[PDB]
């Protein structure tokens, strides 16, 4: 009966960011929150937020490169992007932990590739065991290693790993936790008549989120898209009583 | 052309806080000499030192569990322990990223398991890769699971980290920086007569690299507390210690 949770990297960290910075309240609130409701199986996925896209966008991860100069900088870039969203992930297990919760993490550059951008290979059969044992996997945007030769390197989103897991793990409930109500008509935060969708089916950031999502639900696996910088949202959705939000169908 | 690199965990960390601590000396002392020497082809394994043991004894991981209490524990245990030696891991990745180094870790628990405390699968093409892209992969000692039932999580430390890949990548040279000159015939720490041995933990540690030796390849023993002998070593240059 296992739930598969993503926290977006906005909701636990901070942008006004001299560095790289946690959002202690709405990491430890969060927590506070998965605890309190105790799935009984359970899953977590976090986007990396300040800790990933500022370094991957000053290297253009996952764009095309040009010469072997272009190169030598990028694959600096890797790891040290790779580093920093390695950090807060350890955050995000310390404040997990501090709850009584068994979180594992699992470095997504240590065992899947992508292909064009599109992951090529993950392992699941490790997640499973942890699942088995009784444990909290926690997997993280990322960058990995790309076998499309332009390329070399991709981001991997907190959104795509969501997919690709809820597809193959067959979860009872994917729930993903963002910054704002729900999916709107339209930008909410450049345009005063955008109104919250209750659910959605076609296209009518954000928009990236949904395309993954639409993929998801075409192979008849539905989530829902809350609020989690609104406490008690992922504890009620963790206890299925139902909060704002839309559902992807 | 390959080397893989062990630091020892008492190298890289301190036991002196109520906190883990890196030892940050010995650490960016030892990346500058990683990023002077610059090898061509590079991986390392460290040890989690004071990151690890602490709480891998706590809670007695890898050790026969009785009870669903001591079931529950050692599992919050697991989680708590790779949790310490992932942010060492990141400490040493800063520290060899500091000097340009393009490091990239690869988590133990992520993509390796144990039967009965011994290394039994691991994929090792991603580690390839990274290496064929010119990166420099980072292992380390951590807690994995194992599918001997009645202990069901082992520490599998730097030691079988080193023979497991050695083996099965084939490097040129294999070098292990430990806090110490060598083996010697005796322990050095309370065996005044101890005499440093120049060819053959270090219960362990030698057990380990007998193995490695056994199957075609030797390992190299050197004291990476002191300045330079990494560099020495990563160059090919005659540096103190012991071959095995
Ligand atoms: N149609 C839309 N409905 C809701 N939010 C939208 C929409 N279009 C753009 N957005 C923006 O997308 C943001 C959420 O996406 P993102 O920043 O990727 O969240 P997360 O950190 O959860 O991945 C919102 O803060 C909002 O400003
Ligand atoms: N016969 C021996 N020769 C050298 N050192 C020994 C021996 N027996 C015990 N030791 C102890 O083992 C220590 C190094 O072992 P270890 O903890 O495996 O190092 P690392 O942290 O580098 O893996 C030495 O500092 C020494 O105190």
């Amino acid at each position: 009966h296992m739930i598969i949770l993503k926290l977006g990297g906005s909701v636990i960290t901070r942008k006004d960011s001299e560095e790289p910075a946690i959002d202690r309240d709405n990491l430890e609130r969060i927590a506070s929150e998965i605890g309190n409701a105790s799935p009984s199986s359970l899953m977590i996925v976090h986007g990396a937020g300040s800790f990933g896209h500022p370094f991957a966008g000053e290297y253009r991860i996952g764009s095309e490169i040009e010469n072997e100069e272009d190169l030598r900088r990028r694959r600096f870039g890797f790891a040290l992007t790779q580093n920093w969203v390695k950090k807060l992930n350890s955050h995000v297990c310390d404040a997990l932990l501090a709850e009584g919760i068994p979180a594992v993490s699992m470095q997504p550059s240590a065992f899947i590739r992508a292909h064009a951008g599109r992951i090529s290979h993950a392992d699941i059969s490790l997640i499973r065991s942890y699942l088995e044992e009784g444990m909290v996997p926690v997997v993280y945007g990322d960058v990995v290693l790309d076998s499309d030769r332009r390329l070399k390197f991709s981001v991997i989103s907190g959104d795509q790993l969501i997919n690709h897991f809820s597809l193959r793990l067959m979860p009872e409930r994917v729930i993903l936790g963002t910054d704002v109500d729900g999916v709107y008509t339209r930008n909410p935060k450049k345009h005063p008549d955008a109104r919250l969708l209750d659910v959605i089916g076609s296209l009518d950031g954000m928009v990236g989120k949904i395309r993954e999502l639409l993929l998801l639900a075409e192979k008849g696996v539905e989530s829902e898209i809350i609020n989690a910088a609104v406490p008690g949202n992922i504890e009620r959705a963790l206890l299925g009583e139902e909060v704002r939000g839309t559902r992807i169908t």
